[PDB]
């Protein structure tokens, strides 16, 4: 008995969660990690031929991608259908939520008045004007926050709010979130928006010393309510070992399983927040209750409006 995963969480291996798995249960995991817009297209050229099982994908909007692309099949499961947060699951049963992240903000308080951010509205202040920072529009991060507020606000208070953050930046686009972190932390930014783990990374030494003592600088903000995002896991609608694929699915968003991954990434698990004391340390979160698939839904029109506003 064995299983084939495709997964497009590539930071760090999930290599000693599967071994678990694979000893509790007998089942040989045969893992492949890499970026997950790579899996989406080798999945769709090879169709009835892949030989991938169950697929892990990160981010709304790739999950969005891959749910298009008619990549999962439906699986009926009383543990997932019980124990996955309905909000964070597909409806019509496709994909299951396995952690939860925050795009949160960062700000070097050397730099901005921190005591004036609370929310992502207040990054339209024109206090901050030439002090905010972002990442491109070809994250979906970037494209699942906007995604966000379009589902809260709709698109006309969306255009005004992006009109207001685009007007304060004065810095080229960043290409990833560690190096927006780098410059926050060096104070060339006053602002930014990141996921909360990369932050989480840094100050635990993963990324070397000097990154270290760039994030000690910054304090992270969570805003109230907050924006949650996640990676998830479905079945691949041709899998040859779907009984296999479904029962490691249930493990991985289990209690054990859930905390098992999310803690290689310093993400939280699915139902309980993180127990790792970096993680405590950024503070309590309240979710915002849009769903995962509602960040897909307005994935199309995210990129539409950054593109309008000028969000390159
Ligand atoms: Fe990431």
């Amino acid at each position: 008995k064995e299983v084939k995963v495709y997964s497009g969480r590539h930071y760090n291996t999930d290599k000693e969660v599967y071994q678990k798995f694979q000893e509790q249960t007998g089942i040989k995991v045969r893992y492949i990690e890499t970026d997950g817009k790579a899996i989406i297209e080798r999945l769709k050229r090879e169709g009835k031929n892949s030989q991938a099982d169950l697929v892990i994908l990160v981010d709304a909007a790739i999950i969005e991608n891959a749910s298009k692309a008619n990549l999962f099949q439906k699986i009926n499961s009383n543990f997932l259908e019980n124990s996955v947060p309905n909000n964070l699951r597909d409806p019509r049963n496709k994909w299951f939520g396995l952690t939860r992240r925050l795009r949160v903000i960062i700000s070097n308080p050397d730099i901005v008045d921190i005591t004036k951010i609370k929310n992502f509205e207040d990054l339209t202040n024109p206090s901050f004007k030439g002090k905010v920072c972002l990442r491109n529009r070809k994250s979906p991060y970037n494209q699942s926050l906007v995604s966000n507020q379009i589902a809260k606000k709709g698109v006309g208070q969306t255009k005004i709010w992006l009109k207001g953050l685009i007007s304060n930046v004065s810095t080229p686009y960043f290409s990833g979130d560690s190096s927006l972190i780098r410059a926050v932390g060096l104070g060339t930014c006053g602002i930014g928006i990141v996921n909360h783990y990369y932050v989480a990374r840094m100050l635990d030494g993963v990324k070397g010393p000097r990154d270290a003592s760039l994030a000690e600088k910054i304090k992270l903000i969570i805003p109230n309510p907050a924006h949650v995002n996640i990676t998830a896991g479905g079945v691949y609608k041709y899998a040859e070992n779907k009984t296999e694929a479904i029962k490691l699915l249930e493990y991985l968003a289990s209690s054990e399983g859930s905390q098992g991954l999310a803690n290689k990434t310093y993400e939280h698990p699915l139902k309980e927040s993180s127990q790792n004391r970096i993680v405590s340390k950024f503070g309590d979160f309240t979710p915002d209750n849009v769903t995962i698939k509602e960040l897909g839904k307005f994935n199309s029109k995210a990129i539409e409006i950054m593109k309008e506003v000028g969000w390159n």
